[PDB]
Formats: C-alpha cells, sequence, structure tokens
C-alpha cells in the first residue's frame, strides 16, 4: 500500500529498558505524530519495555494516527507520578485513531501494589480510586485491536464518550482476586463493537454504563471475572439510559455472574432493548441476574425511584449453574421488569427466582419461574 510515515519513540530518546523513565520521549513523539498531516504510525518498538508515568495523548490531530504498540508499556508504581489518579494512559479527543498491538504489544499496569493497598483487600485501608490503565475519551471512529492489557491498577480498558468504535482481538488479564479490575468498561459510548476477545480479570469482564447505545459483543471468552454486566445504573440517584445491547456468542467460565443487569434504588431512567444470546455457562454463579435491590449508602431507605428495565431477551443460553439460583429476577416494585423473554434457556444445577418480573417463556426453558 502507501509508503508509511513513522514517528518512533526511539527517535525522541526513549531507552526502552523498563527502568529509565521514557514518558517525555512519548510526549514529544506524540507531538510530532499528532501534528503531522496524513497517515502516521507512532511506533513503540517490539521487544522493549517503556516505563511511563501518567500520560495524556490529546487531540484532535492533523494526522490519521495508527499507534503501533508493539513493545511493552510499564506503569510507574509511584502514586505521585499520576497527574489524574484515575488515569494512567489516556487518549483524549483523538478522532480516526487506531491502536494496533500487532499481537505482541502489552500494556502492563503493574497493579499488584495498588491491589494490596485496596480497601477490598485490606479493610484497615481507606477506599481510593486507582488509575485506569488505558482510557479512550471523546473519540470518534476509533479502532483498538491485537493488543494485550494486563494487571491494570484498577479498570483495565475504559471507552468513555466515544462514538463509532471497533475493538477486536484484545486480551485483558488480571488475577481473579484483584479488586475492581473491570476488563472493558463502556460508558457514554454509542455504536461500538467488541469482538473476538478474551477477558479474565478481577471484576466485570465487560461493564456497560449509562449513556451507552448500540453495543455489540461478539465471540468473547470471559473467566475469571464477574461476567458481562449492564450497570451499575442509577447510582447517586442518577438518571440512567442504556439501549440496544447485543451479546452474541460468549463463553463464561467460573465467573461470579453470567449476564447481569444491576441498578440502584433511587435511580431513574431506563435500560431497554437488551439481548444475550448464544451463551455457554461453565460453572457460573448467577448465570442470569437482574438485581435492582442496590443502594449506595450503608443504610438503605425505601425506594422512591428505580431504573426501568424493559425488553431483555435471553436466547440459546446453555450450561451449568454454580449458584443455588441459576436465574434471578429481583426487580423494582414500583417499576417492574417488563418484556423479559427466555428463549431456549437450559441451565442445570440451579433454580429460578423471579420477583416483579413479567417473563415470557419461548420454547424449552429450564429452569422456569
Amino acid at each position: 500500500l502507501r509508503t508509511p510515515t513513522t514517528v518512533s519513540v526511539s527517535d525522541f530518546g526513549a531507552k526502552g529498558d523498563g527502568k529509565t523513565d521514557d514518558t517525555q520521549a512519548f510526549v514529544n513523539a506524540w507531538k510530532k505524530a499528532c501534528s503531522s498531516n496524513g497517515a502516521v504510525n507512532l511506533l513503540v518498538p517490539k521487544g522493549n519495555t517503556y516505563l511511563l508515568k501518567s500520560i495524556q495523548l490529546t487531540g484532535p490531530c492533523n494526522s490519521i494516527l495508527t499507534v503501533q504498540i508493539f513493545g511493552t508499556l510499564s506503569a510507574s508504581q509511584k502514586r505521585s507520578d499520576y497527574k489524574d489518579i484515575s488515569k494512567w494512559i489516556m487518549f483524549d479527543g483523538v478522532n480516526n485513531l487506531s491502536v494496533d498491538g500487532g499481537d505482541t504489544g502489552v500494556v502492563d499496569g503493574n497493579g499488584e501494589t495498588w491491589w494490596q493497598n485496596s480497601c477490598k483487600r485490606n479493610k484497615a485501608k481507606p477506599c481510593t480510586k486507582a488509575p485506569t490503565a488505558l482510557t479512550f475519551y471523546n473519540s470518534k471512529s476509533l479502532i483498538v485491536k491485537n493488543l494485550k492489557v494486563r494487571n491494570a491498577q484498577q479498570i483495565q480498558i475504559s471507552i468513555e464518550k466515544c462514538s463509532n468504535v471497533q475493538v477486536s482481538n484484545v486480551v485483558v488479564t488480571a488475577p481473579a482476586d484483584s479488586p475492581n479490575t473491570d476488563g472493558i468498561h463502556i460508558t457514554n459510548t454509542q455504536n461500538i463493537r467488541v469482538s473476538e476477545s478474551i477477558i479474565g480479570t478481577g471484576d466485570d469482564c465487560i461493564s456497560i454504563e449509562s449513556g451507552s447505545q448500540n453495543v455489540q459483543i461478539n465471540d468473547i471468552t470471559c473467566g475469571p471475572g464477574h461476567g458481562i454486566s449492564i450497570g451499575s445504573l442509577g447510582d447517586d440517584n442518577s438518571k440512567a439510559f442504556v439501549s440496544g445491547v447485543t451479546v452474541d456468542g460468549a463463553k463464561l467460565s467460573g465467573t461470579d455472574n453470567g449476564v447481569r443487569i444491576k441498578t440502584y434504588q433511587g435511580g431513574s431512567g431506563t435500560a431497554s432493548n437488551i439481548i444475550f444470546q448464544n451463551i455457554q455457562m461453565d460453572n457460573v454463579k448467577n448465570p442470569i441476574i437482574i438485581d435492582q435491590d442496590y443502594c449506595d449508602k450503608s443504610k438503605c431507605t425505601t425506594e422512591k425511584s428505580a431504573v426501568q428495565v424493559k425488553n431483555v431477551v435471553y436466547r440459546d443460553i446453555s450450561g451449568t449453574s454454580a449458584s443455588e439460583n441459576a436465574i434471578t429476577f429481583n426487580c423494582s416494585k414500583n417499576y417492574p421488569c417488563q418484556g423479559i423473554v427466555l428463549d431456549r434457556v437450559n441451565i442445570k444445577g440451579g433454580k429460578a427466582t423471579c420477583t416483579n418480573a413479567n417473563v415470557v417463556d419461548k420454547g424449552a426453558v429450564l429452569p422456569q419461574c
């Protein structure tokens, strides 16, 4: 094809030994590649390890940028090295961005030291926000592919306020007991497909939050993890909106939940038009769960408002429950779940509990409410 223009971090003094701080080299390389015209590869050379503090790669850019993360990015473990304690690497406002790991690149958050200081893991500790390893924010026409993200400080990959996004052939991994290490976090993002990916992490494999519309999740493996979850929705008495989610082709193994919708008492808004189909459950706790009994304070009041859940289809779901209840519908009394469909569902090893749920059975369904 075209003759490629390449801006390499090598050209800006990045040593690539994993001990020298290469942050400023990345900053300057990003200035060069972002300001250039036309198609530009920003290259992180294969076989090297680049220690990075927090870094913000800000657009919009004159270039059509392909960031070739072929080597390894290694996070500082010093809390003072993070401008925003919630962010390690953040792409901000970059349109027509493609991030390609070439099946060799690794984004390593070095999260263990953050995890042991987490309050979920040491209750003599205060609960603190830890950095998201890789954030894409305010991007249109985004592509993320062929990349591995491991051991994030907290959230591994977050896609926030994005539009027209394709994530394909990524690997996200962290220990099963690592706290709050969401695999792929999707929030206020519309028209996104995540396909052909593998997530085994310490929290939600995929979490879909408010503002999300037209989300496609195809051919993913999840385990360890907390499953594929819409929510949390309506926390802090927020108005939530989620519409048009399809998970089609997934294998969940040993996860704390299978396919989950979770909303908070006091919330408002709606979560609608959701389809979970062609799902294999291998020893999964809470294979199917909608749970609206959540509150964000230590002493919950009687619920005045709830997120309304409507048009949820569970289709061609098969496998084995590790929970007493394979199917759990705990929905709001004042806003009951509506248009819940169970179509060719066969989960053995568990029973079904259904409260304030209008369910419809289509074909062979086991277990039944």
